[PDB]
């Protein structure tokens, strides 16, 4: 939006969380102290509704946090979580019950299927797998007792982007009570507005680009009206919080993610356009690229673009061919996690790759190559890719 | 032990994670960064155990606090959690599935009943409840789907002491491969060495005297050899972590334990000596007081008391009679936790706790007001519960 | 070409990251010498980023400097609670009684109430020069004169040196005197000091490197003639930053290009429409042509931060001055700058006059200073426009 | 009777607390004005606890403050990067050119050297006193004494002064001189400096305050008289702490009764089973009988801290030190002390003698300096044993 800056820099901003400042106070507590039994009855009251009650309901910076996220992606309410991972697990786990089926995008992140089918599935819970591109397709999977759809656009390492219009629409005519969810980590919830698509929560790894700087953990999930006291009181029976001073920092990050945002997308599609031009590389996955799966729901459904993407090397790589390559970056550094300001790289077997896509078929066999693109000057990063084409050619 | 002291000052501190300091660095991160594939693939293969892989897993900071709690506590790996409440939830969680039974003290947490009868139940895990006082009668309850035995000693607000020896050895003689679980925070994991004692797992909300300054949360749960791999696993796929910095302060707060348990001690000691002669007391719960309910079992088996401690007034206290009562108190804080410096005061109507004791009936009629007697001089303390008592004679 | 490198990699090294991208938070007074001989290593190196005590700095603060020195083309970096605890301690460690000190009269005012009511008592004096001065400094240059301090731009009113006609000059006359910078506004990498022959080069760290208007800290990095005496005299004045702010400054640096880009981009938007406004006497940014020594930015630095200031074409009442400051919907007024926030103060020509030390001002309306934030810059103008139509 | 509940409450009120137990943390260098008239206000009482600027303080500082005012007794208490800060920027307020200083030759050596290597060059003359001169400091009151420096007990050495009888000489021929003393010690709470007629207690809040060797920070509490040169002079130089080691020293302070308990009954049993110890020649500890000054100890402190020290049987060779300092199990060699870790240090004679001005010193068996931590006391006992029999 024309204003999304502004909204940043100001969001969760008033006077009863700044006392003064620019930012939020850092309140610490688990005792919040109640004056009055009349002030503890008001408190009890609204424990849920942003009144000082209990730390584990969160404190003054808490709240500030979480108005920030529902005025950003238009939500009626935001939990907080201690990681991304958290946020998944405890959003699918607030709203499935014994004898419900799950249906989740093949391309969703690895920890998200792995908590579906190794504690959900001991739990009665089952769990079916659509191909990211199945479009309005995905009404012919939706069984009687599907209770949650969770999307994942663009998927995790290999970035295909759902028609989220035409998967809505279907889960819509054929079950419209379904919890709908997204993985909106790449998008940091402001390049997709998940919301306004029909999707009941969006959930965030904050971890990412809303802290910013790879230093700090937090999950995010912001639902509708309808999900919202399911997802807020299911998620508080499992203890589910953050700390103050990390969703502080959330806030923080916040105030940066627009300028920050602007220079992953440029930076990252000048090093896919350019990928995408040499002869070492048989594929680029960039969601902003033209010719990337589901690009045009891209341009369509999306306001930008951020700085995770992924190619595919012309070959499978050796143990000895990755180290060569690898261990040899001067910037590019070898971690996992994503969205600071460190450009980071990230090898993927494309038979690991297939082990995590179920009831799918990998249609690649190089070696999978995922860039974070952060903030260093891109024609250092392309000299430091030519050096490792150089290095394995 | 004639040694806590000293292990309390040095546990945890290794040169890998203090680097020349006192206390350990602090080391915010998601991102870790690997040299060499070499380096990664050993950090795989060792990502839980105390090699640098990823931020859900621990840095530096995590890794001290994990080795100071398994030294403290006696366990195999210390698993860590938002919060307590958290810790309860997950740790239960880790251990059932559909058509599992949990066995649990119906003076548990009120936070960890409800996560039992509100997530499990929908998930296809049922709860019975026992006495806290049952002993070795506990061998009647356990059916041949019990897979997990939930103590709490003493319990919450009424403060019973189990006899864990005499519910250990019949719970080891039915069912020897279950999993008996103790919520150990009012021990602050040093005054009742759960894991010596044949219980599994001993859960700490951190939150309380570990931390002990009222304006930190956390959860812990250390496990012994043959539990601690689920344990840690199930937590992790339920992205369960703690930040870095609260990870330090816990630390930190144990530096401390000693010398602040033992003032906790003197002075709650004093003050329910105090209240038991008092003829506006009709009964004292302090599990270091003569008299309470399984005090022999605290006397044999714990080697201090904290500072937590509650009795019954003559009478259920009216709205009016309970505002003039705690809205003007000079030094104890109404608030909810415990475990910090200062004194707290909060009140529960017999009837209140008649509902958190399910399947059990209250031996009491009068308001029930709990304390945590905080570092404050105890005779200023007297005072101010003296003026309490005057104003509702 | 390189500067975004340079500023996401400054001071990362394993001995201070450890596994992590940013520096370890190490907070400690004491720091342990596992044997004497190890003790005895540690006091040699004491000022040479071995871990001795606190006071000295930690891995944390060790990572910092280093990234300072880098960024600044310095051989060490002194650390401060604040920038005016840096401009007062770097100034201090290298005068004593009798010295002279010649300081523009553009200087940030705590600045030359330093000098004043605290040099002066302690028998050192102090000297005023115009910015625009350029080479006629040398005419100002006395016996005793020991430290030349400049600030380029100049506080509020944003006038420019010629930076390298000033340092000729005092060359020429006083070749081993101690020029300063006050390099705030640049953040230190704007425009590069030490490289025009400058000696020391000063910053609130608290503005652009922390970026986020909620920490404060002074930073100082010398070249090697002026190092060692700028350490131990900091030093003995006990001047550290915890070691927490000097992560958080280390973590700023990260993100200071594309910060300072959209600062210059927006700020110039603002100045180049107030430039063409009715209500607008005059406007001194130095990247806008024709504000006071705007031909020295343009050849000396490489970019422009957000800060500046304009004058209106009038002075306001006190009942102007609350419609127009009380009534903004984005500009927030307060001190400082450097944040994502945009921020508004005003001042009337007297109040100026009275922190320019013999000289007089040259404008008679109301000034409005500004420090240009990451909002929208179209909300800006328009919070700026109905600005304009509460005292037209 | 009341000092443990005045800690535990110090400072809180709901402005500050805003529901917490603990004050909150307020980061911020810019504090925003709503309107010109809220910012007037907040500039007349810019040093009275209102919002105003960072440099100036946050909720955080004013919590910390009113603690620091209430335990010692003063009318206000300037905050400091660390304690080195806080005795040279506290004596530097009050001085100027021609003045002359009167310190104990017991003071902190940083403290002496911020007076012979900063104030000398600067036209402030020091000169020095033995720790036990009581009233005969009279004799060494100049025309020009302005500051009168006291540190008890002494660093290192722990000699104890005569307070009342020193400050009695002092205010008898020279009235008005300013007062000051480092209770770093007496964590300003054993030793209530100003009910003595003390002007500014000074303290390295580094030590006892924080209490776990993870922060640095200084504080002067002052009286009526001196607080406002204390607070413009220090701010004019820029000193502040930051907000979060101020809520950290807030938070120390609130164990702070429970921990000196401790270290009080733990370093005199050290102490006592020191003195009988065949290859001790000395013990010097304030609540030891026979220490220097212990009756003033035992009259004008209500207890004591853990930081004391001991002359060895004789002088250790290098080969010894090494042995000795080397193996300890517990007690780790670092500076800095009042932490739940037992600290232990070494100097020669000479090395004392150094930092001695114009006195000698009456020992010749190498010095140990201990603290002594929260461990158990039986295992530190044990551990100085093991050190004993390394060097026997
Ligand atoms: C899309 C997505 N969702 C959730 C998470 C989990 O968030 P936390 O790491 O904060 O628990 C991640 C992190 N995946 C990182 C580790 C990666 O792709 O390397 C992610 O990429
Ligand atoms: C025994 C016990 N277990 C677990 C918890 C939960 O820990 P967290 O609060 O860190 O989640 C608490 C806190 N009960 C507090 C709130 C009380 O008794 O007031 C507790 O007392
Ligand atoms: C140019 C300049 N130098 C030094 C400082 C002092 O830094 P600290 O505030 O960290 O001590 C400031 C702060 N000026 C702010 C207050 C302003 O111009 O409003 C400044 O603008
Ligand atoms: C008595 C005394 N005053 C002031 C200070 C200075 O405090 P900072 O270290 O916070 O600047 C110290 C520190 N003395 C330590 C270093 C010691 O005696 O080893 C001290 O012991
Ligand atoms: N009034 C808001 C700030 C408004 C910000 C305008 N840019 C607060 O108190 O935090
Ligand atoms: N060697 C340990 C400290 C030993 C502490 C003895 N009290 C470390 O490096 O952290
Ligand atoms: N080797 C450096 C990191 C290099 C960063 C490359 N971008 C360290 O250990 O901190
Ligand atoms: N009223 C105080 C707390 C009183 C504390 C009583 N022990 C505050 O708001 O911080």
């Amino acid at each position: 939006d024309k204003h999304l800056d502004t909204a940043l820099v100001n969001a969760g901003r008033r006077k009863k969380y700044t006392q003064g400042s620019v930012n939020s106070v850092i309140q610490r507590a688990s005792s919040l102290v109640f004056d009055t039994v009349e002030a503890k009855k008001h408190a009890t009251r609204n424990r849920a509704k942003g009144e000082l009650f209990y730390g584990r309901r969160g404190t003054l910076t808490h709240f500030s946090l979480q108005e920030a996220m529902c005025e950003l992606e238009g939500g009626a309410g935001c939990a907080l979580f201690p990681c991304g991972a958290a946020a998944v697990a405890n959003t699918i786990l607030a709203f499935v019950e014994q004898g419900d089926h799950v249906l989740m995008t093949n391309t969703a992140y690895e920890p998200s299927q792995d908590f579906c089918t190794k504690i959900l599935a001991k739990l009665g819970v089952t769990t079916g797998w659509f191909d990211p591109l199945i479009g309005a397709d995905i009404a012919n999977l939706i069984q009687p007792n599907t209770k949650v759809v969770f999307l994942e656009s663009p998927g995790s390492i290999t970035m295909e982007v759902h028609d989220v219009p035409a998967i809505v629409a279907a889960v819509r005519r054929v079950a419209p009570e379904a919890i709908i969810m997204i993985d909106n980590t790449w998008a940091a919830g402001v390049l997709f507005k998940a919301l306004d698509f029909g999707i009941d929560i969006s959930i965030q790894a904050a971890t990412k680009y809303l802290i910013g700087h790879s230093d700090g953990m937090i999950g995010t999930a912001v639902a509708n009206a309808r999900c919202w006291e399911q997802l807020c009181e299911n998620a508080y029976l499992m203890g589910q919080m953050i700390d103050a001073d990390t969703a502080y920092m959330t806030s923080r990050g916040l105030r940066t993610l627009g300028v920050r945002l602007r220079q992953h997308h440029e930076s990252s599609l000048r090093v896919a356009e350019w990928l995408a031009q040499h002869p070492q590389v048989a594929r680029v996955n960039h969601p902003a690229l033209p010719g990337s799966k589901g690009h045009e729901f891209w341009k369509r459904d999306f306001s930008g673009s951020s700085g995770l993407f992924s190619f595919v090397l012309n070959k499978r790589l050796t143990d000895a061919e990755l180290a060569a390559y690898l261990d040899n970056f001067s910037l590019f550094s070898m971690a996992y996690s994503w969205g600071g300001f460190e450009s980071l790289i990230l090898a993927n077997q494309p038979e690991h790759i297939a082990a995590i896509r179920p009831e799918a078929e990998v249609d690649f066999s190089g070696t999978l190559i995922r860039l974070h693109i952060g903030l260093e000057n891109v024609d250092d990063l392309l000299a430091d890719l030519a050096a490792g084409f150089a290095r394995i050619v």
